């Protein structure tokens, strides 16, 4: 039962060692903006020069695999297979190509709320979007993700498609807003699709953390043993309630969203599912515990 | 106890007005559906009113600013009303605001309205300052959230940037989800939008149309309206019934609208009595052999 106790010392030393792998969320942990955070590309190196495992889980919709790659790499993190990086976009269009094969060759379209990357990660599973070029076969789904193109017309759309029952509702994560480095928020996905969800009268199948789908989609492609992998995140509604769900040790980092005072007040309220296990004031912290 | 959803006729009907001192009317639905009014319903009313028994219309529409709402009523066919009888939730949100942002006195700052030109009127007419009218802007002091036909992401980034500001308030007009178009199709409804909003934000919004009780208040801060003497009637159970249940009124449901026999019955079924109508009828003509 987590105490969200510093991470330092020999704890850091055994931790580690003991560890198959690394679960990072990557905005609020290894950068903020364009700003990395200093020692996390040292940080991945080390871990990967000790045979332990990395990957990367994140509720971005934004960005499809390629351009999450070349982000990585221009931010100065080198040797990133693309394998390892599952954003919700990716593990939503695997799981609406899952949900859609149906033996009909009558595959559907998705229609997107939604940006240019999360539109290419299903096209490259394989989905047709309503919107696209040519005849619009029927609507078949209706995907929420990070939308700065939403508009009361285009919620108006979503629900007709939603009129038909058959019709699925997905999103791609909840979370409610995002801070941006000026200081300011954007709203996050969670607010789009509790608009969406309320005027359908439907209950959407989340993909991103904390919901487990997440942790399915990264199991499809490799082996996971969550007792022996630490999941490293900056916000304790979906990073640390995923690790929790997930059976894993749960790391919170002080350089993001949440902050101590607000893992403590969880802690004195008991809801143990948002109190990590271990905090550092950055991932930097972690390398005194590797050579 | 006692909802039983019994159907108003004969006796009943003839007992249940004859106690009545008045009868509270929701419009959408009951009186009419877009421009085609309900067959018998100017008769209903001009009848209730020779038998001296009071009416009142309560309406989740933030569309139109009580001049305009009066103008419809006598455009299709009722006469006899005065304005002072209508109650919008526009017109109920501008009240609450006005009582609310009174205080320093001359320093009244401004509404960031989510809504159209009828809310704006309605808010104008009582006093308010509205930010995105002429001149200057003074600070933000509430955001109201209505029926928005022009939300969209950067407005509701606009919303929640005035909300981190844990003073302002956050209103709504109402919840109801979505609304009927006479082509069977939907359009969105304010409580989707509030959805989106008070997610984003992080905030509970103030509701102030059925089935809160602020509508009553607002109401009764006009005219003596005993519950106990009063019916509420309304097509919409989870808006109108449960609005009636909570003040105490004797409830009935029209058919006319959004709701069905058989939706209210499975709530009877259920035990869920707030959304059981007391009655139900046809079509409010129906109400009209009773007098
Ligand atoms: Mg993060
Ligand atoms: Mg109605």
């Amino acid at each position: 039962m987590a105490r969200c106790e510093r991470l330092r010392g020999a704890a850091l030393r055994d931790v580690l060692g003991q560890a198959q792998g690394v679960l990072f969320d990557c905005d609020g942990v290894l950068w903020n903006g364009e700003r990395i955070v200093p020692g996390a590309p040292e940080l991945l190196q080390r871990l990967a020069r000790a045979g332990k495992n990395t990957l990367f889980v994140s509720n971005n919709s934004r960005r499809a695999r390629p351009e999450l790659a070349l982000r990585f790499a221009r931010l100065g993190f080198a040797g990133l297979r693309a394998e390892q990086l599952f954003s919700s976009a990716l593990c939503a269009a695997r799981l609406l190509r899952q949900r859609l094969p149906g033996p009909p060759d009558a595959s559907g379209a998705v229609f997107v709320l939604g940006g240019e990357g999360l539109r290419a990660e299903l096209r490259a599973a394989g989905l047709r979007l309503a919107g696209d070029p040519g005849e619009d076969p029927r609507v078949r789904a209706v995907l929420v993700g990070y939308d700065e193109q939403f508009s009361f017309s285009r919620l108006t759309e979503a629900c007709a498609h939603l009129r038909d029952p058959d019709c699925l509702l997905v999103a791609t994560d909840r979370d409610p807003w995002h801070p941006l480095s000026d200081g300011s928020r954007t709203p996050g996905t969670g607010s789009l699709a509790a608009a969406v969800e309320t005027a359908s009268g439907r209950q959407a199948l989340v993909v991103g953390k904390p919901s487990p789908y997440m942790f399915q989609c990264i199991t499809e492609d490799f082996s996971v043993d969550p007792a022996r992998t630490l999941m490293v995140g900056d916000r304790l509604e979906t990073d640390i309630l995923f690790g929790h769900r997930c059976g894993m040790t749960t790391v919170l980092t002080l350089t993001g969203v949440s902050s101590l005072e607000e893992a403590q007040a969880y802690l004195t309220a008991g809801q143990r599912d948002l109190v990590p296990h271990y905090y550092v004031e950055s991932i930097a912290d972690l390398m005194e515990g590797l050579e």
